[PDB]
This record gives C-alpha cells, sequence and structure tokens, in this order.
C-alpha cells in the first residue's frame, strides 16, 4: 500500500480579488507538467478560485479519476463535514485530494482555530481513506495558518500548534488500525531547520522524512511569482508530506522539491507587462519510497 505522492500550492488565488495571476494559464500548465503526472495522490493547497481550481481538477480527472470536493466550498460531495465550517465566509479552504485509486471515505474539516486574515477562510484539512491493492491507506491533506504580518508574533506560531492539534486528534479519534499508513501533507508553514519545527513533529505525531532536490519550497531567490511578491525574501521549506508515527510507515520516506518550470507564460495587464516562469510561489514536493 506504499504511495507516490505530491503536495502542491498552486496559488490559484480568487480571479475577482486577483484578475491578472494567470490562474487559468497555471491551471493549464499544471495539468500539462510532468511533476503533478506519475503518482498515486495528489494534495492542492490554495486551489481558491472556483473556475480556475475546477479546471485544474479537471486538468489532471484523467489520470485521478477519484477526487475530493474543495475543502469549505460545500456540504455536498463530503461523508462528513466536521470543525467551524461556516456557509457565510467568502472564500473555501483551498485543499483538495486526487488519487488513481478509489477513494472509499472522505471528510472534511474547516479548523476552528485561527486569526486574521484567513478568519474569513474555511481552512482546515481534507482526509480520504484509499484502497491499492484490496488495502487502505489514508491520505490527509491540510494548509495551516500563514505568517501573518498582522496576526501576532508569536500568535500565527500558536494557531498552527492548535491546527496540527486539530488533525493529530481527529488521527488518534478516528481509530485507523495501525498496520495502515496515515500520510499528512500539504504547506505547512513551519520553516525547517527552527525551534518549531520540532513542535512541529509533535504536534502532528510525526517522524520526520530524507530530504531530496531543492533546499526550500517557497523561494524568491529562484522562483518568478516568488520574486515578484517578496524581492527581499528568506527562501524558507514550507510544505511537507509526513506519516503518523504510530501508524505503518513507508519503507523509508523521502521528501524531493521539485523545481521543474512551465514554459514562459505572460499576463498583459495593462499597465504594466510581465513574463512569469513558475507553476505557483510555491514548489511542489514528491513524496515516495525508493
Amino acid at each position: 500500500t506504499d504511495l507516490k505522492l505530491v503536495s502542491h500550492n498552486v496559488y490559484m488565488l480568487s480571479t475577482v480579488l486577483y484578475p491578472n495571476w494567470g490562474q487559468y494559464k497555471r491551471a493549464d500548465l499544471i495539468g500539462q507538467s510532468s511533476y503533478i503526472k506519475n503518482n498515486d495522490v495528489v494534495i492542492f493547497n490554495e486551489a481558491f478560485d472556483n473556475g480556475a481550481s475546477d479546471k485544474l481538477l479537471s486538468n489532471v480527472k484523467k489520470e485521478y479519476p477519484y477526487q475530493t470536493p474543495v475543502l469549505g466550498r460545500s456540504q455536498s460531495g463530503w461523508d462528513k463535514t466536521e470543525g467551524s465550517y461556516s456557509s457565510t465566509v467568502a472564500e473555501d479552504g483551498g485543499v483538495a485530494i486526487v488519487s488513481k485509486y478509489p477513494i472509499k471515505e472522505k471528510i472534511q474539516h474547516v479548523f476552528k482555530s485561527g486569526c486574521g486574515f484567513d478568519n474569513d477562510s474555511n481552512k482546515g484539512f481534507v482526509y480520504t481513506k484509499i484502497e491499492k491493492n484490496g488495502k487502505n491507506v489514508h491520505v490527509i491533506g491540510t494548509h495551516t495558518q500563514s505568517e501573518d504580518s498582522r496576526c501576532g508574533a508569536g500568535h500565527d506560531r500558536k494557531i498552527r500548534a492548535e491546527q496540527m492539534k486539530e488533525i493529530s486528534d481527529f488521527v488518534k479519534k478516528k481509530n485507523i488500525p495501525k498496520d495502515e499508513t496515515v500520510y499528512i501533507g500539504g504547506d505547512l508553514n513551519v520553516n525547517k531547520g527552527t525551534p518549531e519545527f520540532k513542535d512541529m513533529l509533535k504536534n502532528l505525531n510525526v517522524n520526520d522524512v530524507l530530504y531530496a532536490g531543492h533546499n526550500s519550497t517557497w523561494d524568491p531567490q529562484s522562483n518568478s511569482i516568488a520574486k515578484y511578491n517578496y524581492p527581499n525574501g528568506k527562501p524558507e521549506h514550507l510544505d511537507y508530506i509526513f506519516t503518523d508515527k504510530d501508524h505503518k510507515q513507508p519503507k523509508q520516506l523521502v521528501n524531493e522539491v521539485v523545481t521543474e518550470k512551465p514554459k514562459p507564460w505572460d499576463v498583459y495587464a495593462a499597465a504594466y507587462y510581465y513574463v512569469y516562469n513558475d507553476f505557483s510561489d510555491h514548489y511542489p514536493i514528491k513524496a515516495y519510497s525508493k
């Protein structure tokens, strides 16, 4: 039952709020990439714009026919909705999972804990149980509180801690048999090599993994989109795919930071002209065992 997975924060911002960030162009370019292909399961984050996200999901439906709805959009299509699911917030949670293998159960949980700008988001996690070779494996995808310059120091870190405890509490209460692996992945917004990183491993109840490829997932030094948004940005390693430490481990789990880039694409607005050559301001991660 072990898996090859990808997790990618696709930066599919509202096309109303941000009409010119190439959302649709990138949904196509992502669908045409090599990194999204030839995996078992893909976790998306920041699939916020309904049209652009729905198009991305359709662009990968042939290879990954079993798909969750996007977190926080509605109660339809889910076996269970939990957490602080609100009908009244402006934005869905932007998390979805697609699979080559049948999804047997799918649950969305909107985080009870938050701030901020993320107050107006059904942010949270999506749980799936998937059947591969007659046996089960479990994948949770998530996207936690960002480092907000308005929410406290301090507070963003405490928000992430509680949100991670929501995930690990859910895992415990689900009583998943320990002979089945539970992957937990996405943009966890904790930087590698920091004191908070040790906290994340405890709060999520996960072992660390081996790492490959690039040394950052949000990188203004080499990513054209990240470069624009924060030119003076410190690269960080924020996206991960882990497994619960009390359940069956993969053979030897690796997270590889993938730096594949699409052909250059432009935004003419309108005003300024700009060219970019990335899928998102984050780099995807590929997880597997060799």
